């Protein structure tokens, strides 16, 4: 239950471990007043401050004047940090107010439309995002909803998303996590401890165009649906030809561990791994960080489940677009559908307790 | 612990320790061949057995004939048992198929229609149910999934709620949850240790009046939303007179620990406590065994959170109908909404190996 560091050149939440549970939420600006989102985002800072070290926002949950609001609504009462991360991100769509045309980032690249896709529109884009990632899940609701309070007339929540359990890894020397495919999710990821690669691949750099991003990186969420009733009648063969990898060990295919590297050309050309590769994509790489959901059922008597993907770049250009338009003859596309997509713009970490969350955007 | 024993004069998950998840399905039935339902009701037990020792069910999710689906889908491999406990139950309308109706109990009574009840019926009823509690959420979501498998073109999905409580790797296991009030939720409970208290207020017994049921037990499922957003803006002061107790310490008004017995006449009239507590009500008990659940974000951008409310009881006339009706002037109904609801005979355990899930109703 130990708490997660949330100081440092980087925000927390991306390289840092995958948490179990995930609490998304993109968030609209309602506020015009420039000096007045600032202000929320210092008391947001404030609140972060105390929500990843487990203590209570403000002056706490209790205790206080009996006809006053409890400065925190208590629900995370008694529990510990739970490796509770908080990372901010700014979408595409906040740079058209308070002035901050020009300081949209060129790396924050919209994307293009992919065949296949059926997007909401309702529950994709948004202003801002906060995502939420902690061990516990009434830790990781409890941060969002003392969020969303703290924030309430100058943001509203657009779409938030609940992931029960994680599909990514960050950590290799631990269990990968298995998608509710079946199939281990995050075997060739980038790790925590790959300063290199999370340079190269993560992390923005101020010679690539965007000072205000120095250390900051680029998030691309994807909501995708899964056909679990179609992949249920998929024989085991051909589940292992649609990813390149075997189920049960989900090593490449012909070898014998998870971990030994692929040999590309023994797959189907559509396998996933093999065209999600970053030698079938000029070297581009992501750190993908998704989780699982379900969402009740289709009405119809099948469970509805999938996968909330996200992935973290560099720039967008170069990570996430590339590969997933080399996804288009993917022999998973028969088994999914993207149902919701947004990107963000994710700042670089908080200093120290004087900074606060957009300080190199909005200044001061 | 690790696993909770399936087999049993009870079922498992009633009256054994409560676990961290909840994944609770309820399923329609899809056939009216009565031998082809026996029949699931044997693959489901046996996937059970399987399941709640931590394997896979049938011959396994991999190493099968490349040519055939796997008879697991595999997204709980490498996991644990987690205390995976599955317990069934027989809705009043299964009692409308396969001859039954002679054999539903009097003690499984539908419930009247509640004071400000807005029940969605989409997430209501059901002819079974199975209630899969775990501490790992993957292995309950694993269960109903594997089962619902089992089952397609025998039954269907009507609805699915996830639930969770505490986070017990991290949570002390005997300090109460809270719920998405900030409250402490389960002081005045009845627990599985107390087994006179459970043959009063749990167990049907056969002079109740149908034998079948001898040592099942009765389920009332609520969904109940939270008006998250307005019971936040309430003062501290109101929060606890809706209750009849502290946030903070969560004793009753006038005392001064937790688990002090209440003064019941110190409290306000509209007091939930007051009116739910047993001496309120003809000395009508409960064994409330429910899972907060968080959803998402509705329509207007609140939170989607509440309490999955589940009760156990001897007989519903008894418990929940009394209890519940005494709620109608309750002062925390300005603070929620019951929007999903259904009733289940459980039925008494699976004796031994040979034995199946149902086989007192359906007869060997
Ligand atoms: C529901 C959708 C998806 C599922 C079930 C899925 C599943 C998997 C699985 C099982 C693997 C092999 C293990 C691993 O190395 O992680 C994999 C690899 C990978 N996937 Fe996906 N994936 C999905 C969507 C995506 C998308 C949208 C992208 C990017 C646009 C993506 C990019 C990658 C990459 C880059 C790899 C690693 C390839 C390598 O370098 O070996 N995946 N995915
Ligand atoms: C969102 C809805 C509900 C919430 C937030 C809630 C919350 C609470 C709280 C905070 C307590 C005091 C601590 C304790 O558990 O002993 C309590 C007690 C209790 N509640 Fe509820 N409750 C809800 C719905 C219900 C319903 C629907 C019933 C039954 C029909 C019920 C029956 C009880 C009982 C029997 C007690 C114990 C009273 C005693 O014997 O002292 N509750 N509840």
């Amino acid at each position: 239950g130990s708490a997660v560091p949330f100081h440092g050149a980087h925000q927390a939440g991306i390289a840092t471990p995958v948490q179990d549970r995930l609490h998304f939420a993109a968030f609209d600006v309602t506020t015009e007043d420039r000096a007045a989102f600032v202000a929320l985002l210092k008391e947001w800072t404030a609140a972060a401050r105390r929500l990843t070290a487990g203590h209570a926002v403000g002056e706490g949950a209790y205790g206080g004047l009996p006809e006053a609001p409890p400065d925190d609504t208590g629900e995370a009462l008694g529990l510990k940090p739970s490796r509770l991360t908080l990372t901010i991100g700014f979408g595409p769509s906040l740079f058209t107010r308070f002035g901050l045309a020009d300081l949209r980032p060129e790396a924050l690249a919209d994307l293009p439309k992919f065949p296949g896709d059926n997007l909401d529109r309702a529950r994709s884009g948004g202003d801002l995002c906060v995502q939420a990632c902690a061990d516990d899940p009434q830790v990781a609701v409890h941060a969002i909803r003392n969020l969303a309070r703290i924030g309430f007339g100058k943001v509203v929540v657009r779409w938030s998303q609940l992931g029960f359990g994680k599909t990514s890894s960050t950590t290799p020397d631990k269990q990968t996590p298995r998608n509710l495919l079946g199939f281990k999710d995050g075997t060739r990821n980038i790790a925590g401890t790959e300063k290199d690669r999370l340079d190269r691949f993560v992390w923005a750099a101020e010679k690539d165009g965007t000072p205000w991003m120095t250390g900051g990186s680029y998030l691309v969420a994807r909501r995708i649906r899964m056909h679990i009733e179609t992949w249920d009648r998929a024989s085991l063969q051909e589940q292992e030809d649609v990813f390149g990898r075997d189920k049960g060990e989900g090593a490449p295919v012909g070898k014998a561990k998870e971990r030994d590297e692929p040999f590309l050309k023994a797959m189907k050309p559509d396998a996933h791994v093999r065209l999600a590769h970053p030698d079938s994509n000029g070297g581009a790489t992501l750190l993908r960080r998704g989780y699982s959901f379900t969402d009740g059922t289709d009405g119809l008597g099948r469970l509805d489940a999938g996968l909330f993907f996200l992935a973290y770049q560099r720039d967008i250009r170069t990570g996430f677009v590339p590969v997933q338009r080399n996804l288009a003859t993917d022999a998973l596309n028969e088994f999914i559908q993207h149902v919701g997509s947004a990107v963000f713009a994710v700042p670089p970490g908080v200093r120290d307790a004087d900074d606060w969350w957009g300080s190199t955007l909005f200044g001061k």
